[PDB]
């Protein structure tokens, strides 16, 4: 159905577990409240995916050293990896939102830094573009993917308070996953 | 005056430069507005930097896992370490809101990921402590830093817009910082 989205079946434990992801979500002040209002922002989201999809990938394409990491060798963005990369970044949405954070969740969060970095760029879609994601640009991306979503929780009718707070889950959850995928990244005992 | 800090007198150039600042600045959102309400910013917390210090080296003091990386090899915390390196982190409080973001603040930025990494942590101060800072962990900081931030900006007597303003200038200027902070985490070209 989603082409090259593999959660739950990669067939690898990743170099990190529950009592790591314990002691990361202490760091970034992740707790049972904040799986509350995520499972609470992807209710709203849900059914404003091709709008969020549309702003996310309107910021990327209106930035040529962005749009780079897309490109095929000749400079032009290689519109069979934007499309099939948009599917599972959809579906991203969703899992963020409605998945548990368990072991499952920690290897798909491995597969997803490996592809980001050299180790798997390109593969999954088996298309010739640029080697690597710079590192620095996926902490940078941080900032941008939390104010795209904050205009849409602001939607679906629920009260200010409960946007704030899907808010700052979201800002929560999506910093806790970029500190993961930097692993391939580290220098091996660095992270 | 402080000792160990060394803004501006490093002598020695980062190996990133100002386009490589504005390709970043552009990825985290960070535009003249930024800087404007950044530096309105250090005007709100410059008097209450006491107290941001006390919640924010709460928090870490809180979580053995995080005082963990001030502590003297016999598990203690290493109290000259904690006093040297709050005056350090206070002065880095002014210094987000009121330098002006050029190649020396670059060329600091790129000591204070040395510093935090195991390439130069524990020598400015002469001490005996853990050798690395997980990188994980610079990138989960990211959200206390902000959330730290948030109710001391929204006391001085300002506008809640301004606040708001001051808040996300804040939020993506800790993020470029950080990202910065990778480079000798990451393995060399993966950057
Ligand atoms: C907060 C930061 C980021 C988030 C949340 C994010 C999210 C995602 C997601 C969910 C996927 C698909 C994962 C899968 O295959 O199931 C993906 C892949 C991809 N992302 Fe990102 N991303 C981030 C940073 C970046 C940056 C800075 C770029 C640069 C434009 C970028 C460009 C790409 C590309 C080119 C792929 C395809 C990688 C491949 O060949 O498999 N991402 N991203
Ligand atoms: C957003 C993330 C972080 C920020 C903004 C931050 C800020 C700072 C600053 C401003 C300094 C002093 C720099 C100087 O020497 O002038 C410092 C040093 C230090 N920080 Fe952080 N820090 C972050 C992440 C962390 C984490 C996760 C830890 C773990 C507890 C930590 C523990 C320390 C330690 C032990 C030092 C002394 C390093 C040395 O030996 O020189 N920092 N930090």
């Amino acid at each position: 159905k989603i082409p090259g989205y593999t959660y739950g079946e990669t067939e690898n434990r990743a170099p990190f577990n529950l009592e790591d992801l314990k002691l990361l979500k202490e760091a970034v002040m992740f707790t049972a409240e904040d799986e509350e209002y995520i499972q609470k922002a992807g209710e709203v989201l849900e059914d404003q995916v091709e709008e969020i999809l549309d702003t996310w990938y309107g910021f990327v394409g209106s930035h040529p050293h962005l749009l780079y990491y897309f490109t095929s060798p000749d400079g032009t963005p290689n519109e069979k990896y934007l499309a099939a990369v948009r599917k599972r970044f959809s579906r991203w949405i969703l899992d963020t939102s409605n998945r548990s954070y368990d072991q499952a969740w920690l290897d798909y969060q491995y597969e997803i830094g490996l592809r980001h970095h050299r180790t798997k760029k390109n593969q999954t879609d088996n298309v010739e573009s640029v080697p690597n994601i710079g590192y620095r640009y996926l902490v940078a991306f941080i900032y941008p993917i939390t104010a795209t979503m904050k205009p849409f929780l602001a939607r679906k009718g629920h009260t200010p308070e409960e946007v704030e707070k899907m808010y700052q889950a979201w800002f929560k959850a999506t910093t806790l996953q970029v500190a993961l995928w930097s692993y391939p990244y580290v220098k091996y005992g660095d992270f």
